[PDB]
């Protein structure tokens, strides 16, 4: 059962390169707007305390070069929204795709287009971590790429990437430059708080492995919420709550595995452990409610 | 992270191929449709069909193609071993630079997702050994292409045609041969054992090492007809001396030779990982090829 991106064909017409000075990283191009991190008006000496106000008021227009492909855009407009930088162009995209600017959850999940020198690179499908970081694979020069989720022809803008922590995982902002997490966009010493599991989507993947005809870890018992709760947070997962259980209804409906009864095999996998469920020895929670049923 | 090439370039390629009763999706390029010649048939054919005969009775109006919203006119058709193709008489304008590549056991590509003619999704994935992918795919999911995109140019290497009873995929070339044993025909056909495919193992051993990963490593080397002595009893695919060619230049930037790779694989086979983690997995990873991992590292 495989983590599945979104097709990236409606971004990939997007990414752009943009540089000041001698910093360039990737930008979106939506409309006659493009948009990146707003440390790219930043050298490495200013990242140890930047003061961005300042370091915009003395840039104007002609400190930006945004190349699509080989065609330079010309910028007649800057501007700065929270953690983005808003760089107005003298021509719209001609392949601007149905879009909006969305923020999510935790726990909810997204594809990441993996971009270099403005040039798509790659695609996967990623999850918001419940610390707010995302486990996705950047290098060097990915800054500006972006994560989304398509709806019928929309896209759904929900991340831009910004920096890579100490301990190999992400940090971004929505496209309004908010963001995700406890983290700020200079060079001092932050960290990721402890992560915890996605109880949902752990749950949501039992689904998928039953209706894989993957049967061993059922059992004939069931819980509660608060005895559940209390073995959750015993092994640094999130509670569930009765909002989760609603939602992973439709599953329970079509398996016969009330979500109780789904909550008492992964209380016993908590304690005892496993072997195998969908060739994986980790109990997976990148794979939300929604996922599961599109994919199955 | 296992990453998909970004689909755009082949999203731009899918049509809605429709024949009687029959719709499944197709592969637009220039002038030509290619699809899985089943197209063809009903579900009561498929025990013992005999194409050629299935085919002369056809006519070009006989076929549906969808692009969108367009209806494209069939002006041709011929079959090529297991793929049909449909003369169109509107050249796609999308159409990137490709060319078609039959690849071997071990190979990794990206799939795009189709249903009826419309992209769902995309992953990454590999030939395995016994000439199966293994796949995510539902009903409908036939005709459903995987490709590579080294540098602006897209590489087809699989079309996608059946579930085996195993719950794996069986598929063609985009000149219709498939990759194994298999046939388009409701038979008792199965996927042969699955192995592991050692020399992407030992690839993504190298990875580990140059993201500082060493726990793994021993210090013992191996000579190679012991470590496929090893190997396979763990049915692991056997090294060949191409293998350790292959795997070369990760030696040199790790300064870690084949053979003491090979040695530090053997104990992981012997030990398991005791609890503990490599590039974020309690398994073995063997779908990423020795390109994949310098191209990326
Ligand atoms: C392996 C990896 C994975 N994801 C992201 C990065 N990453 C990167 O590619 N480039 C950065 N730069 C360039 C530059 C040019 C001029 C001035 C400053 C910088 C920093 N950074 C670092 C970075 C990003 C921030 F947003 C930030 F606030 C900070 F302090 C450092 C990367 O992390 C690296
Ligand atoms: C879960 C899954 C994953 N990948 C592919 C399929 N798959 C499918 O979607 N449809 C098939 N059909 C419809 C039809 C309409 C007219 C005539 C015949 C068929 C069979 N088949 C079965 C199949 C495909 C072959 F190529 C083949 F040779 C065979 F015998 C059976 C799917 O496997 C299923």
């Amino acid at each position: 059962f495989r983590k599945m991106a979104f097709p990236s064909g409606k971004v990939e017409g997007c990414m752009v390169q943009v540089t000041c000075g001698t910093t360039t990283l990737n930008g979106l191009w939506l409309d006659d707007v493009v948009y990146c991190p707003r440390h790219v008006i930043c050298t490495s000496e200013d990242m140890l305390n930047p003061n961005y106000e300042d370091l915009l008021i003395r840039k104007s227009n002609h400190n930006f070069l945004v190349q699509a492909g080989n065609v330079q855009l010309r910028v007649i407009g800057h501007s700065m929204q929270n953690c983005v930088l808003k760089l107005k162009v003298d021509t719209a995209n001609p392949k601007t795709p149905k879009y909006k600017f969305v923020r999510i959850q935790p726990g909810q999940t997204f594809s990441v287009l993996a971009c270099y020198n403005g040039s798509p690179s790659g695609v996967y499908q990623c999850a918001m971590r419940p610390n707010f970081t995302i486990k996705g694979s950047f290098l060097n020069g990915s800054c500006g790429s972006v994560g989304f989720n398509i709806d019928y022809d929309c896209v759904s803008f929900c991340y831009m990437h910004h920096m890579e922590l100490p301990t190999g995982v992400h940090a971004g902002t929505d496209l309004e430059g908010n963001f995700y997490g406890p983290f700020v966009d200079r060079q001092t010493a932050q960290a990721a708080g402890t992560d915890t599991t996605i109880t949902v989507n752990v749950l949501a993947w039992l689904y998928a492995a039953v209706i894989n005809g993957d049967r061993w870890f059922l059992n004939r018992f069931t819980t509660t919420l608060n005895d559940f709760n209390l073995v959750a947070m015993k092994y640094n997962y999130e509670p569930l709550t009765q909002d989760h259980v609603d939602i992973l209804g439709p599953l329970s409906a079509q398996t016969g595995i009330a979500v109780l009864d789904m909550c008492a095999s992964l209380k016993e996998l908590l304690q005892n452990g496993m072997r195998t469920i969908l060739g994986s020895a980790l109990l997976e929670d990148e794979f939300t409610p929604f996922d599961v049923v599109r994919q199955c």
